[PDB]
């Protein structure tokens, strides 16, 4: 079916429970064996939210190579995403490490540090231009260069600067902090007009590695990201639209990491979303 019209009949009949059900059932189950090593025990912020072995990021270390992150590679849209936890105190250095390894431009963060009164992630950037990070464990440093803060979100400079070669790099922080702590968003529009800066920066494009992207256990919001980005991206390059299936591209998204999209609230979000930007695309 059509989206925007399986969209009204779903909610006249009240049964997103029943099709987010049926996601979960459908979804692929690949071994995670390397995330479940007992060495790995604080590299992990969620015992159930693994990176398959298949698809997992390694960082370039002898010792330990492990990350909670995922390459999410979208063959027919010609996308990649990262997506991985927000840091964790023992893991940060570990962060930029991948970062740099990866030759990423931007990383999305749609978390706040605390959230429900608890920590969600760690401060993993500097706040201060004066005040500098520095990541002994991997030996990079971490310098805020500006920072523009708007009402649903904040866009940061940074220059990490890998100490072994001297070498620096420019990453864009694109921090979506407007949220609510319960629920999703009652627009979308707030989260496209977010999309649409990430887009217009380069962070998504070819000439970069991909884009890193985070929530606290980088499934829920972070599946919504990169399941609309997918599926606007495909409306554009197919002669009709229309046939693009959001499950379906859910699904195939789903092969790469475990449990994108953790609410039927969440899973008509999306929808809501894909439907509000095809209309500003256009024409
Ligand atoms: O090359 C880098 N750091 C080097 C450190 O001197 C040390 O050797 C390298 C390294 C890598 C992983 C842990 C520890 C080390 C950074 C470029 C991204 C990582």
């Amino acid at each position: 079916m059509e989206m925007e019209k399986e969209f009204e009949q779903i909610d006249k009949s009240g049964s997103w429970a029943a099709i987010y059900q049926d996601i979960r059932h459908e979804a692929s189950d690949f071994p995670s064996r390397v995330a479940k090593l007992p060495k790995n025990k604080n590299r992990n912020r969620y015992r159930d939210v693994s990176p398959f072995d298949h698809s997992r990021i390694k960082l370039h270390q002898e010792d330990n190579d492990y990350i909670n992150a995922s390459l999410i590679k979208m063959e027919e849209a010609q996308r990649s995403y990262i997506l991985t936890q927000g840091p964790l105190p023992n893991t940060v250095g570990h962060f930029w490490e991948m970062v740099w390894e990866q030759k990423s431009r931007g990383v999305v963060m749609l978390n706040r540090v605390m959230e429900k009164g608890s920590l969600k992630c760690a401060q993993y950037w500097p706040q201060k231009e004066e005040k500098e990070m520095i990541f002994e464990d991997t030996n990079l440093k971490l310098t805020l260069i500006s920072e523009d803060i708007k009402s649903y979100y904040t866009v940061r400079q940074l220059e990490l600067e890998n100490l072994t070669t001297q070498e620096t790099r420019e990453i864009l922080h694109f921090h979506y902090t407007t949220w609510p702590d319960f629920g999703v968003p009652e627009s979308p529009a707030s989260f496209l007009n977010f999309l649409f800066k990430v887009r217009e920066s380069g962070s998504l494009s070819p000439e970069h590695g991909p884009v890193v992207v985070h929530c606290s256990a980088g499934i829920g919001r972070s599946g919504t990201f990169c399941l609309a980005d997918t599926c606007l991206l495909l409306m554009d390059k197919r002669k009709d639209p229309s046939s693009v299936d959001i499950k379906k591209v859910l699904l195939e998204m789903r092969k790469f990491r475990m449990g994108l999209i953790q609410t039927a609230d969440q899973l008509r979000f999306s929808y809501l979303a894909v439907i509000e930007g095809a209309k500003f695309i256009m024409g």
